[PDB]
């Protein structure tokens, strides 16, 4: 059948014939006009019903001959004289102009269809979910008229609750009625268009304009906007969506909304509102000015189970007046104030215009309504009474249905609605339970509803108390939230391939992914030893720390709206913020690598970049106050995050703004300078002072108290607990400024022989200067292994691969394993001993070493980018040379499309050689440096220094030439002096922020270098190689300095934000912003005074007269 | 005249892009020194026996879906893109306040006329 | 996916016939300069007779890119094929290659000493320098590149816009 819904649903119609009303009009014979007008109380004419065996007996007039007994038809039952078949009018809506041609669907079923069926295909073939609301609006259906305010204000509460619940307004459908006027408001809002309200508006197929328009199956209908001024036949409302058209099997008769708008309501009231959470979704029915029939159908919702409540409203008409009406004058429900009983049945006469013995049945039905006035509710529009119909709609359900402050606020969790709850279920003399608190943090957390979080933390719920083991441990096992599907990727990993078949999540797992994504060693609490214990065991369930640990669960789910709220609580806020720049910068890596679908990388790499820059935003505002203690924030050791630093971490993220703001380089300062104080020193006295060693004691250095804010080694700490000669050497010489000015005058003496021995003879023998030469490198060498192996990083192929990343520890690798076979051929070799260059080992290895050079005077840029001035134009050198790789390609084309005609036309004989690989190449060359080659262009002419290559074609090289050169010397020379002279500015920024983020790395390195030079170090290495076979820094602060370094911090947050919301609040924008909307306001509250005002004037002037 | 001939020629490249694509997704598999293979088999058959989005029913509804409301967000954001810009909550204030004076300064005329009664209803 | 259907997938593919023409093109100008350096005897040489394949060969993949294209009357499919920098300098390049060919194979030949017959140092020096023709097209292959596809197509609006300051 290919439809599930006419394979499920079914039509139903008239099978039989039951004539109406059987007495012909006029034009005398009946038996023609009678039949051709004289309808079935089928419905439709009699002669329409095809059907085909009535269709045999409406031959001669109907079924059951003539008369027949007349009397025993008048039924019509709705089941045997009356069949059902698969249904043929089920499509979609297009209602053929309409402005942007809003949309709609319909089916079209029988009213015996079960409630499963609706709702099945609700939610699978019309394919949506669940509402969280159900407006059904039993109202009055007669296309009423109100007044502006009520019919422009009440919409924007009406639209405003059903958007903010994905409600599905369920009205009746038709555009004279209820249905009409939910549209006026649709439309006055528009709702941005979105998927918004879903409305159903389930009505007939019989009173129904057009049917014949959108008959067939699965079929787009040709629906029109038919305005024609009588049509008893109506059409639907524009704005509604979703329609149903229960066919009872007649024309023109009602009922096709109970049957199913009952059994709708309650069967999505039998449904679960969400995974979690396991209330009935609620219904809430809304009157327009209501009916007689109305005013009833309010009072079965009363009278319901569950009690569905009701919203009237004061001023949209008869019934919503009339229910507001009585709500003023019935007071408790039971009352009926005597003094009015048909007082009111004088005002239920003339609104209506009833009779009398409905008169009291319209009251009848007024006092069961009122009997309980506890689950219903009215709506002043005229005063303040409960503003913006959404709050006393979404209110209604939790007044009146007796349900506990927790079934009260999990509905509103439900509904992403804080400020219901934090005026309506968060108030005065509350009976808060104990536990409900915590379970709807539960809910909170994995729903992604952050509000509720504030609320609840607020209203008082410790994160101390509400964090055990089982309850964080599931957080991570849950699917009902905003999941990152990357995080069971990093654990299947972790686990080297295992994969269980549902494999709950356990801590020991998540401290494994984040030792894996912080990286280096950071051992997080979940992996100790004592962990690994409680774990396999179960307050000491707890967790000390709590907003640590979510704040983790908060950034490996992706859920940053969580993630900054549990980051500006808690402490250690600098911490964190480079805590989670690490974990998102570490899964994008993971999501790129390792891909199945849309990378979400961009969204993690924004996620770092945004907590990565509150770090900067928020060290500026702690380097302002106190510069001192705003350098002790980024060293003090943490204790909670694997005794890490606040800048190890952004070195580990490589957030190149931190380490170079100003703090980060007046720290790096203070421990180049070391012990000494070399403001009031200059450099001119270290460089003395360390070729002339009494004049170290001369040197002004810094006390204790100038050294507390620098983190220092062990044996320094002791050396200012435990100034004197003794103790006046040592603070020297483990200076890193010293350690520096002692390696380059080191090195600057190695240049100084090196550069003599590659230029003087070289005998069979190494001279003392390249004894000394080989000395340098070899110690050197060593140097660098040791600096390897001890290197901060774990697994050697680790330590192998931060080591190698970098431009002058590979240059040493190539020069240290170039130079050794530089010595190996120069001191194993043969040596003719006639003369030297005759041995090509000799000479090879000569040619090793005056080649070699070249990575030993390059590397005094390691030397040279110390200074602030010269190390960006170090760092430059390398965003110009590969920026450039491009234009540089185009400048070797343009060569060999010279060099090839050149060599081809000048030298028209040459057999295959190497030279014609360097002269397709040489001149060319040469050329984009000025040198034209003048006297030998034209080699024909008289003054040629090339008068033998003169032959045929050799004539066309001075306009190849030409040619040339406007290329190589005015077009493309010059298109590299634009390019750098606009590429200037943006890497003269970067080239400082990349040096000074190199200065961390180099500084850092001298603090754990040896004292003594490459010449000479092999005394310190034998002394700590000797002593480590036989027997980094540190900010030690007292207890005293954690606790005010802690202020420091707390303080220093607190005013970040209270700065930037006066940033917002003050700004001009903002201004406006509040501006236009309070003048707006203004303009309402004025112009109603305006009107009061005109009505106390026409007052005064005829009270007295 | 760097920059403006910089950003043009990316986006002139960016352009010929595609005519250059759209010409490998025509071209034989095979090079021009062997292409004349793949020439003989498209005449020899072509004398004997572009691309498309081929979309299934459903798809072509999904697509049909997507574009009806990338379009009508796109006008409900430039709506909102200048209500929500200053210069245009100027534009309205401004006006607001320009009736605001009237309909305050008739009340302020006509409170001033209750009050001049009641000193000399009941006096 | 089969093997059979793992072939075809690849072969068919844009970027495998790009990358399978830039290695063939880049023989080409490999042997092409060869010949030009190398002296050149009364006959092609192995190489020589691969240069006029390729060309010969690329010449009809030029006009069947002509006669196919999407373009209608032919006056209209022969004005946008010629709006084309590279398809002129092919034009004009395999135009010229074939005046040098035929000069060349087309010639007497002294037997004492070539280039003592203009017209065999003639079709040379139109080999020579159509040569010119086929590196520069190496720029339509290397503005392939997000960053040496602009700088290609500057020298083209560096070299307009400046014929003034260059008459000065
Ligand atoms: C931190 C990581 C980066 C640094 C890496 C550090 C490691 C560096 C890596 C080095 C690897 C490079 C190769 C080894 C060098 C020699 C190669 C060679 O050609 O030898 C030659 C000499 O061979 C001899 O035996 C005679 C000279 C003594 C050898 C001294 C070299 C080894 C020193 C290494 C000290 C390194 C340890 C430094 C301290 C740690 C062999 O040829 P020949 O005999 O001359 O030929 C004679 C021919 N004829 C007879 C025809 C004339
Ligand atoms: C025919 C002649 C042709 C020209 C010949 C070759 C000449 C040219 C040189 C060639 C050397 C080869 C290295 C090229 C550099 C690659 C890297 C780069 O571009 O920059 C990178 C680093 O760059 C560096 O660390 C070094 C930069 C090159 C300095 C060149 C030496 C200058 C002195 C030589 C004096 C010699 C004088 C004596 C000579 C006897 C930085 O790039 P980036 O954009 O920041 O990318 C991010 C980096 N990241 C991944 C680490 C985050
Ligand atoms: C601009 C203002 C300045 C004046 C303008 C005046 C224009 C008037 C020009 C007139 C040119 C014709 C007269 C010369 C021929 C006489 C014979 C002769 O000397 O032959 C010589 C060949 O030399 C040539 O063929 C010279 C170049 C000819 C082309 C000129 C450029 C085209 C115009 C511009 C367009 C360019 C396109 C630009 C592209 C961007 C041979 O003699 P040889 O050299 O001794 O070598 C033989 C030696 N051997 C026998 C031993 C082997
Ligand atoms: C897509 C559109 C753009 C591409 C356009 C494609 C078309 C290309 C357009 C080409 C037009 C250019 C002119 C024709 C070339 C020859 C001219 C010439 O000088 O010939 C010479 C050789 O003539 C001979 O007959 C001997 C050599 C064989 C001729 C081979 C050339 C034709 C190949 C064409 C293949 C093209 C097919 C390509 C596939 C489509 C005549 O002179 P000579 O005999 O040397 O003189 C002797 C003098 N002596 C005796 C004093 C010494
Ligand atoms: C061995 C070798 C011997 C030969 C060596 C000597 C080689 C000499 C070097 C020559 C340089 C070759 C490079 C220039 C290529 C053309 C540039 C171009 O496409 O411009 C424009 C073409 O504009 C048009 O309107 C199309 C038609 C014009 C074609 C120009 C032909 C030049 C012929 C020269 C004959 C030289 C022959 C000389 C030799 C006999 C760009 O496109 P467009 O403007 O947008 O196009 C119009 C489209 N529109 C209307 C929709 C806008
Ligand atoms: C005395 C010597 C004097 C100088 C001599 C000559 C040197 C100078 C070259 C002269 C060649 C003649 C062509 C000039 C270009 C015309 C078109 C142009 O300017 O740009 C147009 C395209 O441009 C192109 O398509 C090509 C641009 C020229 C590239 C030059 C070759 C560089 C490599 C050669 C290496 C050779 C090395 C070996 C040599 C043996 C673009 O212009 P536009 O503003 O975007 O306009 C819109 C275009 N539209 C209509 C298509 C929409
Ligand atoms: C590895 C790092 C070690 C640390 C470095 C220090 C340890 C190095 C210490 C001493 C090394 C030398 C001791 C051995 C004997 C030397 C003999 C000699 O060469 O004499 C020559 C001088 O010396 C030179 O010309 C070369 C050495 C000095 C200049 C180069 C290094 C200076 C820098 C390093 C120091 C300052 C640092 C400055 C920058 C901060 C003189 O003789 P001549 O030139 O042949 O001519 C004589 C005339 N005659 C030939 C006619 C007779
Ligand atoms: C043995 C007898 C004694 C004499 C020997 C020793 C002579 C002197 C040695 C070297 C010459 C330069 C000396 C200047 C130092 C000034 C101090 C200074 O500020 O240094 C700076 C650079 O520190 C460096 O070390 C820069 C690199 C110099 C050593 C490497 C050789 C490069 C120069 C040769 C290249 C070949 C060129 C060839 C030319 C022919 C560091 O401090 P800053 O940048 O000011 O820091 C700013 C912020 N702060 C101040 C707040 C901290
Ligand atoms: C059209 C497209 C074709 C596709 C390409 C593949 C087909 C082309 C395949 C084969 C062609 C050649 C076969 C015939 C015989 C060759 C003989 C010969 O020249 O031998 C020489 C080598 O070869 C050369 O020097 C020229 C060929 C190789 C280099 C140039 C092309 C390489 C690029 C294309 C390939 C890589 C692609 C690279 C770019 C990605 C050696 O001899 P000699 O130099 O004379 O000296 C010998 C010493 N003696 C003289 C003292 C005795
Ligand atoms: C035979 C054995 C095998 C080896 C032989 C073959 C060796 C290699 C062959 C050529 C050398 C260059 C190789 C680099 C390619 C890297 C990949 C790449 O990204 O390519 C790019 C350019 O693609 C091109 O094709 C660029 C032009 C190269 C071919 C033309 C020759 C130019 C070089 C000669 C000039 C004269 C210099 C002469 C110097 C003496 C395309 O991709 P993309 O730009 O990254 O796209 C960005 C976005 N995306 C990645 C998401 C899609
Ligand atoms: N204080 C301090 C300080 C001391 C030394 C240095 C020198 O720089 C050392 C490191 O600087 C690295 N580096 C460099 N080095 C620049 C450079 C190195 C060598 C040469 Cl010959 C030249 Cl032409 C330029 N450029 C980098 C970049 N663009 N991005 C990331 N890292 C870069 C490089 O790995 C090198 O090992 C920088 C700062
Ligand atoms: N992917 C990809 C890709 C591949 C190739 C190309 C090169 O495209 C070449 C086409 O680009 C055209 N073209 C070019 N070509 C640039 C150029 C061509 C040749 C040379 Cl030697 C040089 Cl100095 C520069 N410039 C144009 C312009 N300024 N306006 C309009 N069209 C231009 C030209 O007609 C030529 O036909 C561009 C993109
Ligand atoms: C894309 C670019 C196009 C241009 C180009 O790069 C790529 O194409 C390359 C091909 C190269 C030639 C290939 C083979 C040989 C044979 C060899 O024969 C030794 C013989 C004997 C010596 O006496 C032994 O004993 C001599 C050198 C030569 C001719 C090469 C020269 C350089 C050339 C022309 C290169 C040129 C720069």
């Amino acid at each position: 059948q290919k439809s599930w819904i006419e394979s499920t649903l079914t039509k139903r119609e008239c099978v039989y014939i039951i004539p109406s009303s059987k007495d012909p009009h006029r034009c005398l014979p009946g038996c023609q006009i009678c039949q051709q007008l004289v309808r079935c109380f089928c419905g439709r004419l009699v002669k329409q019903h095809a059907c085909f065996t009535a269709s045999l007996a409406m031959k001669y007039s109907d079924v059951k001959l003539g008369e027949h007994f007349n009397q025993a038809i008048e039924e019509w039952s709705v089941e045997k004289h009356t069949e059902q078949s698969p249904t043929d009018a089920y499509g979609v809506i297009n209602f053929q102009g309409g402005s942007h041609s809003y949309r709609a669907k319909y089916v079209r079923l029988s009213y015996d269809t079960k409630p499963e069926i609706i709702l099945q295909l609700l939610l699978k073939e019309w394919q949506m979910e669940l509402p969280k609301l159900v407006i059904s609006v039993h109202g009055g259906m007669q296309k009423f008229e109100l007044h502006p305010r009520i019919k422009q204000l009440l919409g924007k509460g009406l639209i405003k609750a059903a958007v903010t619940t994905g409600a599905w307004i369920l009205t009746g459908g038709v555009n004279t009625g209820v249905a009409k006027h939910v549209g006026d408001a649709l439309k006055e809002h528009a709702s941005r268009s979105s998927r918004k309200i879903c409305t159903i508006g389930i009505a007939p197929w019989g009173v129904i304009e057009n049917r014949n328009d959108l008959v067939g199956r699965d079929v787009v209908a040709p629906y029109q906007t038919l305005l024609n001024p009588l049509s008893k036949l109506n059409v639907l409302n524009n704005l509604h969506s979703h329609f149903i058209l229960v066919d009872d099997g007649t024309v023109g008769k009602y009922g096709a909304e109970v049957r199913l708008r009952r059994e709708l309501e309650k069967t999505i009231n039998q449904q679960r509102i969400h995974a979690r959470i396991g209330q009935g979704v609620p219904v809430v029915a809304l009157i327009f000015e209501g009916g007689p029939n109305v005013i009833l159908t309010v009072l079965e919702y009363l009278q319901e189970s569950p009690p569905v409540p009701v919203v009237v409203c004061e001023g949209t008409g008869r019934a919503a007046d009339l229910l507001a009406y009585i709500h003023k004058q019935t007071e408790e429900g039971g009352n009926l104030p005597d003094a009015a009983e048909p007082d009111i049945i004088s005002t239920i006469k003339k609104t209506f215009n009833f009779g009398q013995s409905e008169a009291v049945h319209l009251f009848q039905t007024m006092m069961e309504c009122m009997k309980k006035k506890e689950l219903i509710t009215v709506f002043h529009i005229g005063s303040e009474d409960h503003q913006d119909i959404d709050v006393a709609i979404l209110t209604a359900l939790l007044k009146g249905t007796n349900a506990s402050a927790f079934d009260q606020l999990i509905l509103t969790l439900a509904w992403d609605r804080v400020d219901i709850a934090k005026n309506h279920v968060f108030v005065y003399g509350q009976q808060w339970l104990v536990g409900s608190l915590e379970q709807a943090m539960l809910d909170a957390l994995v729903m992604d509803r952050v509000s509720f979080v504030k609320l609840l933390i607020e209203n008082g719920v410790s994160m101390h108390k509400f964090l055990t083991i089982p309850r964080l441990e599931e957080l991570y096992n849950t699917k009902q939230g905003p999941t990152n599907p990357m995080l069971f990727h990093l654990i299947r990993d972790v686990k080297q391939g295992n994969l269980p078949p549902g494999y709950k999540i356990t801590l020991i797992d998540i401290g494994l992914v984040i030792e894996y994504l912080m990286g280096g060693t950071y051992r997080c609490t979940y992996t100790r030893k004592r962990f690994r214990l409680i774990y396999n065991s179960l307050e000491t369930k707890r967790f000390p720390y709590p907003l640590n640990e979510l704040l983790i669960w908060a950034c490996l789910m992706k859920r940053q709206v969580m993630a900054r709220f549990l980051w500006q609580h808690g402490e250690e806020s600098m911490a964190k913020a480079l805590v989670a720049c690490k974990i998102y910068r570490s899964m994008a890596y993971e999501a790129k690598q390792s891909d199945l679908v849309d990378d979400t990388s961009e969204e993690l790499k924004q996620y770092s970049n945004d907590f990565g820059q509150l770090a900067v935003e928020l060290l500026e505002q702690s380097f302002r106050q106190d510069e001192t203690m705003a350098m002790k924030l980024l060293t003090y050791e943490l204790k909670n995050w694997s005794n890490s630093t606040c800048l190890k971490l952004a070195v580990s993220s490589r957030l190149r703004p931190f380490v170079a703001h100003t703090c980060t380089q007046m720290l790096l300062s203070d421990m180049w300078m070391g012990r000494l104080n070399m403001r009031k020193n200059s450099w001119y006295k270290v460089i003395l002072s360390i070729l002339v060693p009494p004049a170290i004691l001369m040197l002004e250095y810094k006390t204790k108290a100038e050294m507390s804010h620098i983190p220092q080694s062990q044996d320094a700490h002791q050396m200012t607990m435990e100034l004197p000669i003794t103790r006046k050497f040592y603070a020297f010489y483990h200076a890193p400024i010293v350690k520096f000015w002692f390696n380059t005058l080191a090195y600057l003496g190695f240049l100084m022989l090196y550069t003599f021995v590659v230029l003087v003879k070289m005998e069979q023998l190494p001279s003392v200067q390249e004894w000394i030469v080989i000395a340098y490198i070899f110690t050197y060498a060593i140097e660098k292994v040791r600096e390897v192996f001890m290197s901060e990083a774990g697994k050697i192929s680790q330590k192998i691969k931060v080591w190698f990343s970098d431009y002058f520890n590979v240059s040493d690798t190539i020069a240290i394993i170039s130079f050794f076979v530089g010595f190996g051929l120069r001191f194993g070799a043969k040596w003719n001993y006639i003369n030297a260059y005759d041995n090509h080992v000799f000479v090879a290895g000569r040619l090793i070493y005056c080649l070699n050079i070249i990575f030993w005077y390059v590397r005094l840029l390691d030397f040279l980018a110390v200074n602030q001035q010269a190390g960006p134009y170090v760092m430059m050198i390398g965003k110009m040379v590969a920026n450039m790789f491009y234009i540089v390609v185009i400048m070797a084309l343009v060569l060999l499309s010279f060099g090839v005609p050149r060599k081809a036309i000048l030298y028209p004989h040459e057999e295959p050689s190497w030279s014609l690989a360097k002269d397709i190449v040489f001149h060319p060359y040469w050329m984009i440096f000025g040198e034209v080659y003048a006297y030998e262009i034209d080699v024909c002419a008289n003054d040629s220094t090339l008068p033998t290559i003169c032959g045929p074609g050799t004539w066309l090289t001075p306009f190849l030439q030409a040619v040339y050169l406007f290329v190589q010397y005015i077009i493309m020379v010059n298109l590299l002096i634009a390019f750098f002279n606009q590429v200037y500015l943006q890497v003269k920024a970067i080239s400082n922020i990349v040096w000074k983020y190199q200065r961390y790395h180099f500084i850092m390195a001298y603090h754990e270098k040896p004292v003594l030079p490459p010449p000479l170090i092999i005394l310190s290495h034998i002394v700590s190689l000797f002593c480590c076979v036989c027997k980094g820094p540190k900010l030690f602060l007292t207890e005293e300095d954690q606790k005010k370094l802690h202020d420091f911090e707390e303080q220093c947050v607190e005013m970040y934000f209270d700065e930037k919301d006066d940033k917002f609040n003050s700004g001009s924008e903002e201004r406006i912003r509040v501006t236009f909307e309070r003048v707006e306001q203004m303009s309402i509250q004025i112009k109603e005074v305006g009107d009061r005002v005109n009505y106390i004037k026409r007052s005064l002037q005829s009270l007295d007269s």
